[PDB]
């Protein structure tokens, strides 16, 4: 009955605050200091964890659920009778722990090295040769290193894991992982909702994606871009050609309207990661929402370690279950990305302590979409000029429609970018789950969704062996990883809804929601609820309705979508990649 149930979970959540908690400190130690010890440390709290979870979901699935009132406890119980791992026996679970160390060991420790020469790490070395060299060869021996020594080494692994994280999803009552993971969003038409988003960006990503083809065309030669095929995945400033903004200086609307350099700013104005990290937390406060506590300052990693010792560089933030304890680890660069990323883990801080007095089992965004976009929600603010400016980065820009086209474009680069590619990696890893994809075809795939959705080619053709997958974190990682294209869709509804609610008139992308506690209330509520709602509830809360929508993101972009129509129609461009088969020739 009733009365047997909230006792269950009462019990639930008292011992696993301490399990959690244990496990997250076992987890953050590896994380933070790779070696045997901490390895092996980390693989028996995982036993620990998987004990709990088997106790609790064991007695969770003897509850039939739709006996029960109350749907918050109803709620919690259908939640931890999904074991994840610990559904799999002793034996798989076991290799499947290893497996997973291994991957992530894999990646975070790759190098790629010059015969007899200096070894290069992909955080900064690596992402720093990808942002700045402007040499076709170059970019490539970065490009190709690093899919040869991380995305191949990764391979080994990948077909036990999809079969063991299958067997468990299975195990918990799914038809495969890819399953299990679309099940976040608790929403049927999950699948149409995300095509529908997609098509409705596709005008503005063919005519960016057209508009800097040109413009690699200009830098790179005409025997190196095809005006009417893919662009080769190695010229976009970033090492999965994911989010394009640091070839801007290649892409400018109008050089006449030059911008200060903000990386030589941030240095000469003695900026550091601790300074970016407290500019963000200011950013959270002015809008009346928490600060970080004390002990966050205390126990963070904020850069790379100088120790010699090994670290997982790839940023993230941690709720440690104490409802105290709240820690990020980020090898920070000082530059404005990193700033920008700042303000990204720093959203998932708020997010942890805004819902820290809920049940453990309902500590999670509203869907996965919302932990990711909050962050990303007071960046948009922080990335205007206006904002920028005050913070002695950029000089006045304000008026210039040279200096405001520039803008859009600069941030086009990135939010535009980002739509096919957040999209395409989980429709290749749902089709792997789903067995659609075999070990046999892994890359091919990959390559025929990067050529579908990004229009992107690899410019060196792939052989077998290649795992290209493998060498982008959230593959050997395991993190889902359409949470993301969400995000990107959300964040502005969240800012467009925030600005009219602090009382912003005009264009969209001129609002910088600084010190509104309007935008904050607005934020709070939503994230408050954890995910003890539907989402559309959270979504309700922020923007006064309860759909996903693209309009929000199109109504920032409207006026580069007229300069950009405009540009590529004058040039006489062919949106998309009708010639799709082209392939470098050298
Ligand atoms: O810490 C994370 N998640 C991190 C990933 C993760 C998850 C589990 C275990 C370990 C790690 P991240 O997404 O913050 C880590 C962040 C890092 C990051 C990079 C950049 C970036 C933007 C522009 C240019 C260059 C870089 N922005 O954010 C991430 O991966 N982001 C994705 C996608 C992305 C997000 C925002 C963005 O602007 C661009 C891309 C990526 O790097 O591919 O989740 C915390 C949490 C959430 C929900 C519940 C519990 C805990
Ligand atoms: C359904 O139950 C929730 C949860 O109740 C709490 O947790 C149970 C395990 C048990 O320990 C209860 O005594 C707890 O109160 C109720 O939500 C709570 O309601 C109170 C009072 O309004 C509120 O202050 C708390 O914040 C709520 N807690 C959570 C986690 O939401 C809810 O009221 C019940 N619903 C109905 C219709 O009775
Ligand atoms: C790294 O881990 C070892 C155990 O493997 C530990 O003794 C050492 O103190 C750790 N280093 C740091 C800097 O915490
Ligand atoms: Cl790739
Ligand atoms: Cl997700
Ligand atoms: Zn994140």
């Amino acid at each position: 009955d009733e009365a047997e149930a909230s006792k269950f979970v009462e019990e639930y959540d008292r011992t696993s605050q301490v399990v959690w908690n244990e496990y997250a400190e076992a987890n953050w130690n590896y994380n933070t200091n790779i070696t045997t010890e901490t390895s092996k440390i980390l693989l028996q709290k995982n036993m620990q964890i998987a004990n709990h979870t088997l106790k609790y979901g064991t007695q969770a699935r003897k509850f039939d659920v739709n006996q029960l009132q109350n749907t918050t406890i109803k709620r919690i119980i259908k939640k931890v009778q999904d074991l994840e791992r610990a559904a799999l026996p002793a034996q798989e679970l076991e290799e499947y722990n290893k497996i997973l160390l291994d991957m992530e060991t894999t990646y975070s420790v790759a190098t790629v090295c010059h015969p007899n020469g200096s070894c290069l790490q992909l955080e900064p070395d690596l992402t720093n040769v990808m942002a700045t060299s402007r040499k076709y060869e170059d970019l490539l021996w970065a490009w190709e290193g690093w899919r040869d020594k991380a995305g191949r080494a990764i391979l080994q692994f990948y077909p036990k894991y999809v079969e063991l994280i299958n067997q468990a999803a299975r195990l918990n009552g799914y038809v495969d992982a890819g399953d299990s993971w679309r099940s976040m969003y608790e929403t049927p038409s999950l699948e149409q909702d995300l095509e529908r988003l997609f098509q409705e960006l596709q005008p503005l990503y063919l005519n960016l994606h057209a508009y800097v083809r040109r413009a690699l065309h200009r830098h790179y030669g005409a025997q190196h871009i095809n005006l009417e095929g893919p662009i080769p995945a190695h010229l976009l400033g970033n090492m999965w050609a994911q989010t394009w903004s640091n070839i801007y200086d290649l892409v400018v609307p109008f050089p006449s309207a030059p911008s200060m350099d903000t990386t030589e700013a941030m240095l000469k104005q003695g900026w550091t990661p601790r300074r970016m990290f407290k500019e963000a937390d200011d950013f959270f406060t002015s809008l009346g929402l928490l600060p970080v506590p004390p002990e966050f300052w205390n126990k963070s990693m904020l850069e790379k370690p100088t120790d010699g010792r090994e670290v997982v560089c790839h940023a993230s933030a941690w709720d440690f279950y104490n409802g105290k304890d709240f820690r990020i680890k980020q090898c920070t660069t000082v530059n404005l990305e990193d700033l920008v990323v700042a303000h990204h883990e720093m959203g998932h801080i708020q997010y942890f302590m805004q819902y820290k007095d809920l049940p453990v089992a309902l500590r999670e965004g509203a869907n996965p979409g919302f932990h990711e976009a909050i962050g990303d929600v007071l960046a948009l603010s922080v990335s205007t000029p206006k904002h920028l400016h005050s913070l002695n980065l950029l000089s006045s820009e304000g008026g210039s429609d040279e200096h405001d086209i520039n803008f859009l474009m600069k941030m086009a680069l990135d939010k535009i970018a980002f739509i096919p590619f957040s999209y395409l990696v989980d429709q290749w890893r749902w089709r792997v789950f789903d067995g659609s994809i075999t070990k046999e075809n892994y890359n091919q795939e990959w390559w025929s969704l990067r050529l579908k959705y990004q229009g992107l080619c690899p410019p060196v053709p792939r052989t077998q062996g290649d795992f290209d997958p493998g060498a982008k974190f959230h593959i050997p990682s395991s993190v889902p990883y359409i949470r993301y294209f969400v995000s990107f869709i959300i964040q502005f509804q969240f800012h467009e809804a925030l600005c009219q609610a602090a009382g912003h008139t005009g264009p969209l992308h001129k609002c910088d929601i600084y010190q509104s506690k309007e935008a904050g209330q607005r934020l709070a509520t939503a994230m408050k609820l954890g995910f003890s709602r539907p989402w559309p509830e959270a979504m309700q809360l922020i923007t006064g309705q309860p759909n996903m929508s693209a309009s929000a993101m199109l109504s920032y972009f409207k006026p580069l979508l007229d300069w950009l129509r405009t540009e590529n129609e004058l040039h006489g461009e062919k949106l998309g990649w009708p010639q799709y088969n082209w392939t470098p020739n050298s």
